[PDB]
């Protein structure tokens, strides 16, 4: 609401957009790894 | 086609035309139980 029925709507720079995305996640994901490695070797370390 | 998904669309005058075309469907109604009456009187007339 307030748009009648259903209307077509464009997205500005969807693939630009889409390619940056991938950059993140990627990056995001690689840090996520990162970190549980850290922390294993730091268990390691401990024991 | 060529409108996208489904749209509204407003009709000039509705009521002005559904009061117009009550009168002539009336009137179309009148003229034909007319000529039905006016056949068989005519058959009557014949026999």
């Amino acid at each position: 609401y307030p748009c009648p029925n259903t209307v077509d709507c464009f997205v500005s720079r969807p693939t630009e957009k889409t390619v940056f995305t991938v950059f993140m996640l990627a990056a995001s994901g690689i840090c996520i790894i990162l970190n549980v490695a850290e922390v294993v070797y730091l268990i390691i370390r401990a024991c």
